[PDB]
């Protein structure tokens, strides 16, 4: 019937230590934030491990469908990995193998000028590619409503969850405030868009609220014993908090004129990966096509990829839509009758509660799996997948071409 | 006339749908657009959309006295109900987030599960199943067959919405003939799986799409108030059935009947399942579109929303104002219906005094004692009450 050919996977980087700590993130609260044994930003050993249950699930699962041959290792040129120069994205795609395809020596492509930035993962870092500042500024504008005051008030009950969470009322930030209502986070930090040409950002409540969330997030799945100091009360608190993060990626990196511009090389990659019948890639020197191409990023990518190709979704059990270990998975299934080429879309990742637990992953137990739908795409399935050249045509739409990774 | 108390039982915000299954995929070619928040939960949007109404609301209350010009209210005038489920917990919320923003008025709820909102389905009484098919399928006109002939136009409407002859169900082909419907009572629930489930779950979901504004709304085909009309024709006519019918009405809306009464009766009770010490001036009850259908139902209230299709739209919310004549110190009961126009749900209409939300001014019909502006004599309303509640359904 049909028969899986080739899989791309942008995978987020593992579990992680927060990315800062800063004099606002000890102010907002008079409690201590728990410390973390590696460098900020660094994937631990437990992001690895919970990323090899992925790779150990992708195994059984490519092999049941005839991808990877049932064998001890992958025959050569048929897996390949790509990770940007991070120790996070590293080691995930390290710790990807090592469940995948454990003693087989597989290799990590990453640039190895290390202090500098890979393309594929940042383009807007390049001098052929930048945002038009005020168009990219108003656009993100007009998707909070015209004001971040109006997107502000649309999150309130959010907000009130994160202060009761802080116990923000108690901290240094109100220290000196005193009025009738509370005291609050978008009114002690006030926020407002900064974009440049080779970022954007929203600086204030908005900011902090998406670190803070994703902190409490990243504690949980590590496994730490107290959490949030054991102030989050069930799914529906989780949801509100992490509500603020995946808000301010909604508008920082799924904004169509942000996305567009630094999806593009990943979408190149994608669409080059899934097409050809012989190419050599020219930066890590990888020989295309592979049946399993796995690709280590970050949320952002993840994000970028979601608003570019107009993916929409929630994850059963997970209030981040771009967790650690998330991966978008790109299929290509050949339809038997006729030799047709179709490209399914889904979102593998695991469960809170299995990141917590360390859930061991297979067949039986399997990991959380979400039905993407590309409804852009011109020639559908009865099964809902995208044919080949409709999934790439719509790739030629969407892509800036003053983005791509020509080196 | 001086308002003194109200209480206002309000379905919750704008969600998401609450399942998607392959009967739907299969009843279009076209591909189902997907929402950013779990099945069944609140959008920010839907909170955003109920604030504008507690806003409205502390406008509205705030000029008939019924509530101080003042920043936060005073102890034991403001007292919010949700049902357990995640929409209403956060409708609340959102509804005391326009209400009265950042003075901390809690949501009270049950530490799907509180029986004020599901007496039958929790297993305080049930329904004589023989009894309640019987009525419904004297409602529908004999059958379900003859139902349908009913709401033909509504049928061929949907079908064309759903491109529904180049769909996987078809491979001339209609929905009720493709998908036959039949009439299910069990003691805790009553169905009617086959086109009429599906169509009325469907209808709605195009309803939240437009609520929600998203940018393809049933992949566009939706033509004209007349197409939205035909279309949630087809769920208000299950909610009619399902949800109305007296039978099944009286048991399920008599929990909030009972919290009606001794909200707008007493002179002073901390009651007993919540904590919330009675009177208040504001009380404000967060459940679902079944619920105002059961009191509709169980009350003989029937009304119709200009510029909204769903008779138990998002938000919407039936108001009981309990209002004191100072002439001869006589109380009265006045029943209405407030709400957002579709229009105002996609593009987030400011609401206030000047731009109001939709208003039905409703009558009950069955009280003894009336005013001359129709409102029930409080006394009556009680009366009322307790000769439709169904004692074994009490919470209590
Ligand atoms: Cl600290
Ligand atoms: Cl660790
Ligand atoms: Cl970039
Ligand atoms: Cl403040
Ligand atoms: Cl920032
Ligand atoms: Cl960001
Ligand atoms: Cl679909
Ligand atoms: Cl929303
Ligand atoms: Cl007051
Ligand atoms: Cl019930």
């Amino acid at each position: 019937g049909m028969k899986l050919e080739r899989v791309v996977i942008v995978s987020r980087h593992g579990v992680r230590a927060p990315t800062k700590f800063t004099p606002i993130m000890k102010n907002v609260t008079p409690d201590q934030w728990p410390q973390w044994d590696v460098p900020l930003g660094w994937l631990t050993p437990r992001g690895g491990e919970l990323v090899s249950e992925l790779g150990q699930y992708q195994r059984l699962w490519f092999t049941s469908k005839g991808l990877l041959n049932n064998q001890t290792c992958p025959s050569p040129g048929q897996v390949a990995v790509i990770a940007d120069t991070d120790q996070r994205t590293r080691k995930t795609g390290e710790a990807f193998l090592a469940g995948l395809a454990p003693k087989c020596q597989i290799q990590v492509h990453y640039q190895k000028d290390e202090e500098k930035n890979d393309p594929l993962f940042n383009p807007v870092k390049m001098g052929k590619c930048s945002f038009n500042t005020l168009q990219v500024c108003n656009a993100i504008l007009e998707r909070a409503g015209g004001n971040i005051e109006l997107y502000t008030q649309r999150y309130q009950s959010s907000f009130r969850t994160l202060e009761n969470v802080l116990n923000f009322s108690q901290s240094e930030t109100c220290k000196t405030t005193e009025k009738s209502t509370k005291c609050t986070l978008p009114e002690a930090l006030p926020s407002e868009l900064k974009c440049t040409p080779d970022n954007v950002s929203l600086p204030g409540a908005w900011s902090l609220s998406s670190t803070l969330t994703e902190i409490f997030l990243l504690q949980e799945a590590q496994g730490m014993p107290q959490v949030a100091w054991g102030r989050i009360t069930g799914e529906k608190e989780w949801r509100d908090l992490l509500s603020l993060h995946n808000a301010q990626f909604d508008l920082l990196q799924r904004t169509p004129e942000v996305a567009r511009s630094r999806a593009t090389p990943l979408l190149d990659m994608i669409d080059t990966a899934l097409l050809t019948n012989g190419t050599t890639e020219n930066r890590y020197g990888i020989k295309l096509p592979v049946s399993l191409l796995f690709i280590a990023g970050h949320d952002t990518n993840l994000a970028n990829l979601s608003g570019a190709l107009d993916l929409n979704w929630s994850l059963p059990g997970q209030p981040d839509n771009t967790p650690p270990g998330g991966e978008l998975v790109f299929e290509k299934w050949k339809r038997t009758s006729d030799n047709t080429d179709w490209v399914q879309v889904s979102f593998v990742y695991q469960t809170l509660r299995d990141m917590r637990d360390i859930q061991p992953l297979s067949l039986e137990k399997p990991a959380g799996k979400v039905d993407l739908k590309l409804i852009a795409c011109e020639e559908k399935n009865s099964q809902g997948m995208c044919s080949l050249k409709s999934f790439s045509r719509l790739i030629k739409e969407i892509r800036v071409p003053e983005c791509a990774v020509t080196e």
